[PDB]
């Protein structure tokens, strides 16, 4: 029973729609499909313990759902404004028979970002998967309109918090632990309206590779997922200009945007012990708008 | 039950050993682990129909085994000299309860290479996975010793046969079909003893991306796997100079070579319908000697 | 005296035109600008001795002209059907005060490709720059229409001849010699209508890097130039489909195609002893349609 | 005469030595060669007006010297603790018959970084080349020892100051202006002792490409230079561990480090109007330790 991947998910134009960042995905048209009805596990992460940032919505939610479906207990971080989305994820994790831990807070607060790993490990009784998916993205077509405050904040959420969290995690992660970070096609093909954001995506990719090299001897793997155009709240809450929303994703070879569901399998592959010889590698999921 | 990936597979030095190309893996010390005793499926390729070139040994064998474990019927191609290795794979596929088809023949013979798709499709009653893993690799440290015959033959097996097979397959492949080709870290970091070989690995990566773009509209995906140093018969039958064998793999961040078993999960991910938004992408499995 | 690079060269649309390959650039509308009236040398290649393949027209011609302007004697190879264009380059070289040598012949003939190096060295009294610019490019939008004959011929001209020439040259090249090969943006972003061609451009880039590593100890440097869309005979003699000619180049950030003249400065930089710490590197000239 | 580039500059081991950052290159053993006696101009930048950050020492010094030798007036920025180096550069610029402007100040201060562009333009009577070479680099082999203060300072100097300067410059730069930023091999091959630094080098590369796309229509070009191992004060004032100093550079295919002199030619190529079809491109100068 083979499906055509070009028509498997929504292929129509997206309604124009806007929300204040970071957005509530439950309010979108359509709501992003994060695999709630479709993802089926096979115990590839049995009794693993995961922290997922951005686990309330979008790609991080797809990873959180799949991780629970594969047998892991899951802590999610997200912003308080996203509590309604986070509560849906709590229910999805618990329905898998797993433990859900909800740890809201702002990753641009260094002390919060540092405390998070320890709170999650205590609540879960361990920690051996980190999926760092949270991100800020604000489209600004002309550099004269790009403020210092925005530029620095994008780096704080996307790069500095990645350092703060991983620095706290390394000493406590067991041999076999897996860290998955989140870059973008933008790391390779930066758009002129995402000067700060695309540069953070490049920094994430590079930092992840350097960290991988440094911690390989501790038995810890660090890998990167770089999605292409995925239908998510990040894109309707300022990540794209409003005029780009209707045809979002249609320029890819597959002629549609991805849904977050389609990211879960690679997050599972990388978390799983099956990817034992994989570290420092980036994985594209871009509808043919390929990395390189 | 978490394992340290750095110590999970062989970490000793490799004895010096040499066989005539293409080599018989059963004569190696150690014999490459292709997942015979470890790979467990979950129905991710149920009733799929795969052709795997190089399916007798090494990475292609690991893919063939995993595909059968995941529920697929499998045809393998290999050279007659490798019949003993291919017979072991026949048994492994049949022990999964699936159909095995052995189609020996030389891929540098265009008429044979083109016929292979038709033979596999007839035997299997269809065809919807192609894993193109066969390759020639001959180390020559100084260009004065690199013959035109060798250079051309490396391109025939690694590039021309990829074109011949894929051209024959495209008109027959159903929507949802998945093609997986095999590049190398050498495509990004070519070594001076592999002038022809590394250039073919770069050509494979590029051709696969172009093909992906061309066939996306037909619902066919084309992706690339690029391994790092993996212990296989290719490496002991002329792919490496003899002096490079004992320490093979030890320069990677993980400080060991990979085993073919470790490549099967990505070949399954890419064959599976789960990778619906993945086309034209390369996937590294290199022990931290990363692509880019 | 600063000019706007966006408007420095023609920014408008091109008329459809087709010539049989390889094309006569003197018959194009408009004729490509190869720097005939603009390039000014300063002795950076004084008394050097260059062989330039494809030196009759296009990018190779721009390199040949600039090399003579910088003080080098220059031998050009080209196909005999291109004699009109070659005779123009002969005059241009002589008008720089240097010696021109015209060595027509088909690089897909291995005997001729190998002899070329020796004929050029004998005629020039030495040889210490090789600019390998000749290429075949044939657009075929659907793989069903891509013949084995075309695929192999593309590899013969673009890859095998590069190997034949460089193998023949290495034993005779002095310390300080510089080899410059020619890839493309297509090596990174292959178009579905150029499956064979783009794969050769990737192979050239890779082979050049491996060769650079092998011959560094001999004091020889090997570097690569990867142009973007440049207005040339290759593009109107089958390299592009006719429908792609009118707006050729207009998709780049600079909104125009390049002219061959604009490639000369990087060919000079790489030939010159000034690039002493540069080997195995690729240099993009793409109007902002950047390489990786 | 033709020179062997592998032995053109020193090939042996370097004494261990340390200075407080940012170092004084005049006190190094040996002092880096920045082209003081070797670089000869030909008017390629006649009457151009350049600002060079890090213009006191190392690669920025080599660019500043070459720019003046090619006919440009040159303003240099540097930290005021570097006056011993900066004063030498003033003399070198003036000895070419050009105007020198010394504008010291710490680029991590946003107000200073923004003011710098205006002060330089006022002092020079215009501004049409920006070579942004300043950088902080601090080796820390283990993440436990990498402080937030260091991480953020490395991003302030290397990334935020690049944004501050370029944002301030764009509105005032004429058509034809050229911006050259400075990345590294580390952007592609990050080392585990340089987690923050290498990530900044990837961010610089990416931001530069995005900026180039945004400002192409304004007739401004933006390109990147990515050196390999170059003997400079950055390396002996904390950028490398002491144990990495003795064999610095010997791992490249050329088997030596570069000297800053060897970077000048690409900075001139990119500043010059000759590179009219070059924007968003990165240029490696790495002794064969090539970029992607
Ligand atoms: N959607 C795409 O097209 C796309 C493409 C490439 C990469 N990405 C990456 O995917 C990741 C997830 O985003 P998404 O697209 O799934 O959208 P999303 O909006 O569903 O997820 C982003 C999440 O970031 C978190 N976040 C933002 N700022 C935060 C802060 N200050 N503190 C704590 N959490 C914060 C929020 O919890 C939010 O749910 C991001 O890193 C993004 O860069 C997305
Ligand atoms: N082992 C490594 O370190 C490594 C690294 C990167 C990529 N690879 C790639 O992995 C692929 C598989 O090789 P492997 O390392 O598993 O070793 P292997 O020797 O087990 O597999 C190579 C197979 O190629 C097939 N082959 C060779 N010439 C053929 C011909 N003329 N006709 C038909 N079949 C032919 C043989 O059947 C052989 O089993 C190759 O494409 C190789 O480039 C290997
Ligand atoms: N024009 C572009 O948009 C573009 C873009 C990227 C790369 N390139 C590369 O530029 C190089 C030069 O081509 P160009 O665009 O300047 O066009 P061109 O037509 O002016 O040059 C190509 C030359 O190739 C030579 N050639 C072809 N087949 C040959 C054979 N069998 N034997 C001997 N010589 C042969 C011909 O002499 C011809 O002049 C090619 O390698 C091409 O791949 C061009
Ligand atoms: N030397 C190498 O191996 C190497 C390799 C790749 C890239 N680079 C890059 O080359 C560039 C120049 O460094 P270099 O190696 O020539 O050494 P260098 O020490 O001679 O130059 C670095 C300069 O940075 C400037 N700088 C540092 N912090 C500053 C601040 N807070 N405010 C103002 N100026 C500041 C100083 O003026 C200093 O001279 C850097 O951007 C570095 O990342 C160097
Ligand atoms: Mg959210
Ligand atoms: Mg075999
Ligand atoms: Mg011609
Ligand atoms: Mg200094």
């Amino acid at each position: 029973h083979l499906y055509d991947p070009t028509t498997q998910y929504y292929t129509g134009e997206y309604p124009k729609q806007k929300q204040p960042a970071p957005g509530v995905q439950a309010k979108m048209t359509p709501v992003p499909d994060c695999g709630e009805k479709s993802y089926v596990g096979s115990g590839r992460l049995k009794d693993r313990k995961a922290l997922v940032t951005g686990g309330d919505s979008g790609i991080g939610r797809a990873a959180a759902i799949a991780y629970a479906r594969e047998g892991a207990d899951v802590a999610i971080n997200y912003l308080p404004a996203e509590e309604e989305d986070a509560q849906q994820v709590k229910a999805l994790i618990e329905e898998c028979g797993r433990k859900a831990v909800l740890l809201p807070g702002d990753l641009s607060d260094e002390s919060f970002a540092r405390s998070l790993v320890h709170k999650a490990r205590e609540a879960l009784g361990g920690l051996d998967i980190l999926a760092l998916v949270a991100g800020k993205q604000t489209a600004i077509p002309e550099i004269k309109d790009l403020t210092s405050e925005q530029f620095q904040q994008t780096f704080a959420v996307n790069v500095f918090a990645l350092f703060w969290i991983t620095q706290e995690a390394i000493p406590l992660l067991p041999k076999g632990a897996s860290i998955i970070t989140t870059s973008s096609i933008q790391a390779y093909q930066p758009s002129p309206h995402l000067l700060d954001y695309a540069a953070t995506k490049a920094a994430i990719l590079n930092y992840s590779r350097g960290l991988a090299k440094q911690v390989a001897e501790k038995g810890i793997r660090v890998n990167i997922v770089a999605p292409g155009p995925i239908w998510t709240a990040l894109q309707i809450s300022g990540g794209q200009t409003q005029d780009k929303i209707p045809q979002f994703g249609q320029q890819t070879p597959m002629k549609r945007a991805g849904q977050p569901a389609e990211l879960a399998p690679v997050y599972v592959y990388l978390a799983s012990q099956e990817s034992s010889y994989v570290t420092a590698e980036v994985h594209g999921v871009c509808g043919g708008e390929h990395l390189g």
